[PDB]
C-alpha cells in the first residue's frame, strides 16, 4: 500500500508494519518502499563530493550531499566538504597518533561501533592490494591487526555473516549453507527470493538485538543491493548526527565486492585491482565523514571480511553421475561442497551406505571425500542441525562437485569461488580493529571468528548471548573494556586409590607373564613422585558429577573413570633424550589386573576376546616406558581402552613413532589423551545413556573418538619440562573407525597416510574439552586470558 510517504522518514531505523510502506535500508529487497522512496531517499544530483566551486553554496535539499555552511550541523556534508572547502587534511594523509581515551563529543555515553564488513575479503590482500588500499593499510599498520581470520565452515557469506553476528557456529545458528532445505517445515531457503526473510531460519541472538535488550541502538545492518556504497556510508554519518536518544551506538557497513569480482575474475585477475581501489576509497569516506564529525579518535572501527576466494573452473567440476547409476533418486547441493538426500522420502529403496560406498577412493586423484556427517572433523563443528544431509561431500580446493554434466553448462562464466574447508588458506578473510578501545600498532595471532561476537559486546558494554566464543580469549586485542574471566570450579574430587585389592580377586580372563633396596622407590612412584613430571599444568579439572580415580605410576598419571571404566585423561611426558623400545615377546597379550581398582570398576579381557570386531589399545603407550620394569605399568587394565583393529594401526603409529618425532622436534612434549563418546554428534560430552555401543556383553562404553593434547615450550630452547614462559600446543580428535576408508592409500604403510589423516583431525584443546567435560591448564605461571587463547589455537598444518 506504497501511497504513504518517506516524507522526514529516510532509512528510519525502526521497520514499520504492513501494510504501511517502508522507508528503511531494506524496504528495496521486499519490494516495499513508499512511492516516493527513490525521489527524497537516494538522491544523486551532484555526485558525491564536493568541488571548489559548491564551496559555501546556497543548500539545494535535491543534492545527494551538500557543501553549504550548514551542512556539518545538518550532518549531511559530503565526506570531503572540510578537505575540499576548508583547507584539512584527508584522515588517511595524517599521521598515525595513539588513541589513548576516546576523544567523544559531548553527550557520547560509549565510544560507538562501525563494522565494516566485506564479502570475498581474502587475507592475502592486504599485503599484496597494498599499494593501491591506503586508508586500508593505515587502518591495520595504525590499529590491532591479525595476519588472518578464520571463518567458519562452510566458507560461505551467509554462515559467516551470521556467525560473525551471534558468535555461534552454522549448526547452532541454523544457517548451514546459502541455500537449505529444513526437513520439519518442509521449507527451503534460497539467495534468490523471499523465504530466506522467515525469521524462523535465523536462531540464537545476534549483535543488534543483543544491544537493543540491553538498552544500546543499532543501526540496521543490511542494506539493499541497490542502494550505492556512498549512500550507505552517508546515511551511518547523518545517523551519528541524531539526537543523544536517538542514535544508535552500533552500526554496520556491507559491501558485495570484492566478492562480486572475484567470482568473476578469480582472486587475483587483473580486474580485481579496480574492486579493492574503489573498497579503499569507502573507507576513506567514512573516516573522513568521522574526522569532519570529530569523531575519527572516538568511534571503534572494525575491518572484517566473511570469507576468502580460491580459483576455481567449470573444467575443474567431478560430477556424481561418473559415480552414482541411480543419479536421479538423489538431490545434491552442489559446488565448494555437496550434501546429498534422497529426491523422494517416499523411496524405501534409497540406502545411504551404498551411495557412500560407490563415492569412496573411486579415482585415483577424487577431488572430494565422501562423509556421513558425524565422521567430519569435530573442528568443521558441522553435523548437529536437521538442515545438514547426512551425506556431505568434502571438495578439494579449487574443485566444484555437481550432479550431471548438464547442470554446469544448462546454469564458461566463473573463475573464482569459495565454501571450501576453513582451514584452507585462499578461504582465510581479514580482521583490523582501529579505535580507543583496540590497541595500538598491535599485531595479534590469528583467532577464528566465532570469538568476534563476544568482543564486539566488549566493545558496546554488553553482556553477550550464550555462544560459541571462549570470552577472554580476544582480551589481547584491546587497550581496555577486557573480559576477567574465572576458571571454572571443578564439581568432581577424585578419589585417591591405594592398594584395595588382591590378584586372585579378579576374575577377567586376563593373563600377563609376570628387590629391598628400590621396594621404597617404586612405592613412591605408584604415590605420585614422579607427577610433577608427568603432570605438567596441573591435574585437568572434571566439569561434571562423576566418579573417578587419580592412578600414578612411574611413566604416567591417569583420571580413572568408575563409570565408563577407563581413564578419562592420561598425561605423560616424553623428553627429547626418550627412547622407543618394543613391547617385548612375553608381554604381548599381557594385560594385568590393577590392585587399586576394584574388579566390579575393571574392564575385563574375555568380552575384548568375545567381540571378533573390538581390540584393545592404550592410553600410555607401552613403547615409551622409562625402563623394562616401569613397562609392566603401562599393561595395567587400568591403561586399556577399546580399539577397533583398524583404528589401532592409526593409533600405534601415533604412539610408536610420532610422539617421539614430535619430543625430538619441539625439545620434549607433554601428551595428555583419552577416549571421547559423541554418539549424538553435538560436539559435547555424552552423558552415559546416550552411548550407543558397548564392547561385546560387557558394559565397556566404545568411544567415539580418541584425543591428544600435545604440550611443549613455545620457546624450543627450553625443554617441555622447564619451560618458564608461552605454551606451544598442537592437538587431535581421532575418528575411532572400524575401516580406514577416509584414507585412501591406507593399504600402505602408515609412514605414507596416518600423519596426513592426523592433519585432517586437527583440533583446539577447547574442542576437547566441549567432547570431554575436562578443563586442562589449570596450573601454569601463565595469565588466565593467555591460557584461553592457547584453548583456542588450531595447528592447521598450511604452507
Ligand atoms: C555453541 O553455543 C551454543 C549456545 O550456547 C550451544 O547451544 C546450546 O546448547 C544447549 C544443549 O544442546 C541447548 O540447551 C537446550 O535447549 C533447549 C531450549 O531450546 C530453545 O531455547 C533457546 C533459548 O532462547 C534457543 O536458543 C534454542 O534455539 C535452537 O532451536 C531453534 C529451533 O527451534 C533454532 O532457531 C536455533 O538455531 C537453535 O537450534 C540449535 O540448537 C538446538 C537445540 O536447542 C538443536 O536441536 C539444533 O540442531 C541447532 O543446533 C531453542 O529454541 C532445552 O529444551 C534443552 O533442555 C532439554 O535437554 C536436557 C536433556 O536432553 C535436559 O537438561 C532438559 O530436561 C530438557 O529435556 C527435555 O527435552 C529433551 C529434548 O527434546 C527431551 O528429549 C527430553 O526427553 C525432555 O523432554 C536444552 O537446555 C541450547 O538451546 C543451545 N542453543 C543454541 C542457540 O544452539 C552449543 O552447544 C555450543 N556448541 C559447542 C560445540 O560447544
Ligand atoms: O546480501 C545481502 C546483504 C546485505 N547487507 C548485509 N549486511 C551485513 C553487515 C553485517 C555485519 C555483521 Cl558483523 C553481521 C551481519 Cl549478519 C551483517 C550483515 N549482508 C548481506 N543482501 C540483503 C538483500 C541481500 C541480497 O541477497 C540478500
Ligand atoms: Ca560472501
Ligand atoms: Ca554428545
Ligand atoms: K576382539
Ligand atoms: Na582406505
Ligand atoms: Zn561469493
Amino acid at each position: 500500500a506504497t501511497s504513504g510517504s518517506c516524507k522526514g522518514r529516510c532509512f528510519e531505523l525502526q521497520e514499520v508494519g504492513p501494510p504501511d510502506c517502508r522507508c528503511d535500508n531494506l524496504c528495496k529487497s521486499y519490494s516495499s518502499c513508499c512511492h516516493d522512496f527513490d525521489e527524497l531517499c537516494l538522491k544523486t544530483a551532484r555526485g558525491w563530493e564536493c568541488t571548489k566551486d559548491r564551496c559555501g553554496e546556497v543548500r539545494n535539499e535535491e543534492n545527494a550531499c551538500h557543501c553549504s555552511e550548514d551542512c556539518l550541523s545538518r550532518g549531511d556534508c559530503c565526506t570531503n566538504y572540510q578537505v575540499v572547502c576548508k583547507g584539512e587534511s584527508h584522515w588517511v594523509d595524517d599521521d598515525c597518533e595513539e588513541i589513548k581515551v576516546p576523544e567523544c563529543p559531548a553527550g557520547f555515553v560509549r565510544p560507538p561501533l562501525i563494522i565494516f564488513s566485506v564479502d570475498g575479503f581474502r587475507a592475502s590482500y592486504m599485503k599484496k592490494g597494498s599499494k593501491v588500499m591506503p586508508n586500508i593499510e593505515k587502518l591495520r599498520s595504525c590499529g590491532t591487526h591479525a595476519p588472518y581470520m578464520r571463518p567458519v565452515y562452510p566458507t560461505k557469506t551467509f554462515p559467516n555473516l551470521y556467525t560473525l553476528a551471534t558468535g555461534l557456529y552454522p549448526e547452532s545458528h541454523g544457517i548451514v549453507g546459502n541455500s537449505m532445505y529444513d526437513p520439519v517445515f518442509d521449507a527451503s531457503f534460497h539467495l534468490r527470493g523471499r523465504e530466506k526473510f522467515n525469521h524462523r531460519w535465523w536462531g540464537g541472538q545476534p549483535l543488534w538485538i543483543t544491544a537493543t535488550k540491553q538498552g544500546v541502538r543499532a543501526g540496521t545492518f543490511f542494506w539493499s543491493v541497490s542502494i550505492p556504497h556512498e549512500r550507505r556510508i552517508l546515511t551511518i554519518l547523518q545517523w551519528l548526527s541524531l539526537p543523544d536518544n536517538e542514535r544508535p551506538s552500533v552500526y554496520a557497513f556491507y559491501s558485495e565486492q570484492p566478492d562480486f569480482s572475484g567470482h568473476k575474475y578469480g582472486p587475483f585477475g587483473p580486474e580485481m585491482t579496480n574492486p579493492l581501489r574503489e573498497i579503499d576509497k569507502t573507507v576513506g569516506q567514512l573516516m573522513d565523514g568521522l574526522k569532519q564529525l570529530r569523531l575519527h579518535r572516538c568511534v571503534n572501527v572494525i575491518f572484517v571480511g566473511d570469507h576468502g576466494m580460491e580459483d576455481v573452473t567449470c573444467d575443474r567440476t567431478e560430477f556424481l553421475s561418473n559415480y552414482l547409476t541411480n543419479v536421479d533418486d538423489i538431490t545434491l547441493v552442489p559446488g565448494t561442497l555437496g550434501r546429498i538426500r534422497a529426491k523422494s522420502i517416499n523411496n524405501s529403496k534409497y540406502d545411504p551406505k551404498t551411495i557412500i560406498a560407490a563415492l569412496t577412493c573411486k579415482k585415483p586423484d577424487q577431488h572430494f571425500k565422501p562423509y556421513m556427517k558425524q565422521h567430519l572433523p569435530k573442528r568443521l563443528h558441522y553435523a548437529n542441525n536437521r538442515r545438514i544431509e547426512d551425506i556431505h561431500l568434502l571438495v578439494d580446493r579449487r574443485w566444484h562437485v555437481a550432479r550431471k554434466p548438464l547442470d554446469v553448462y544448462k546454469k564458461c562464466f566463473f573463475q573464482g569461488d569459495h565454501g571450501f574447508d576453513n582451514k584452507v588458506n585462499s578461504m582465510q578473510t581479514v580482521f583490523v580493529g582501529y579505535g580507543p578501545t583496540f590497541k595500538y600498532r598491535t599485531k595479534v595471532p590469528p583467532f577464528e571468528n566465532i570469538e568476534l561476537y563476544n568482543v564486539m559486546c566488549d566493545l558496546l558494554g554488553l553482556k553477550p548471548a550464550p555462544n560459541n566464543g571462549t570470552h577472554g580469549s580476544l582480551n589481547h586485542l584491546l587497550r581496555t573494556n577486557t573480559f576477567r574471566p574465572t576458571m571454572p570450579d571443578e564439581v568432581s574430587r577424585p578419589n585417591y586409590p591405594g592398594i584395595m585389592y588382591l590378584q586372585s580377586e579378579f576374575d577377567l580372563g586376563c593373563t600377563c607373564d609376570d628387590n629391598k633396596l628400590e621396594e621404597l622407590n617404586k612405592r613412591l612412584h605408584t604415590k605420585g613422585s614422579t607427577k610433577e613430571r608427568h603432570l605438567l599444568y596441573g591435574r585437568p579439572a572434571v566439569l561434571y558429577r562423576t566418579s573417578y580415580d587419580i592412578l600414578y605410576h612411574t611413566d604416567f598419571e591417569s583420571g580413572y573413570s568408575e563409570i565408563f571404566l577407563m581413564p578419562l585423561w592420561t598425561s605423560y611426558t616424553i623428553s627429547k633424550q626418550a627412547e622407543v623400545s618394543s613391547i617385548p615377546e612375553h608381554l604381548t597379550n599381557c594385560v594385568r589386573p590393577d590392585v587399586r581398582v576394584s574388579p566390579g570398576f575393571s574392564q575385563n579381557c574375555l568380552a575384548y576376546k568375545n567381540d571378533k570386531q573390538m581390540s584393545y589399545g592404550f592410553l600410555f603407550p607401552p613403547y615409551l616406558s622409562s625402563s623394562p620394569e616401569a613397562k609392566y605399568d603401562a599393561f595395567l587394565v587400568t591403561n586399556m581402552v577399546p580399539m577397533y583393529p583398524a583404528f589401532k594401526r592409526v593409533w600405534a603409529y601415533f604412539q610408536r613413532v610420532l610422539v617421539k618425532k614430535y619430543a625430538s622436534e619441539r625439545n620434549g612434549v607433554n601428551v595428555i589423551s583419552g577416549p571421547i563418546f559423541d554418539y549424538n554428534y553435538d560436539g559435547l560430552r555424552d552423558t552415559e545413556d546416550e552411548i550407543k555401543q558397548y564392547v561385546e556383553g560387557s558394559s565397556i562404553p566404545v568411544p567415539t573418538h580418541y584425543y591428544s593434547i600435545i604440550t611443549s615450550c613455545l620457546d624450543f630452547t627450553q625443554p617441555a619440562d622447564k619451560c618458564d614462559g608461552p605454551l606451544s600446543v598442537s592437538s587431535f580428535i581421532l575418528p575411532h573407525r572400524p575401516d580406514n576408508d577416509e584414507s585412501c592409500n591406507s593399504s600402505e604403510d602408515e609412514s605414507k597416510w596416518v600423519e596426513e589423516l592426523m592433519k585432517m583431525h586437527t583440533a583446539r584443546v577447547r574442542d576437547i574439552e566441549h567432547l570431554t567435560g575436562l578443563d586442562f591448564y589449570r596450573k601454569t605461571s601463565r595469565s588466565y586470558s593467555e591460557i584461553l587463547t592457547l584453548k583456542t589455537y588450531l595447528h592447521t598444518y598450511e604452507s
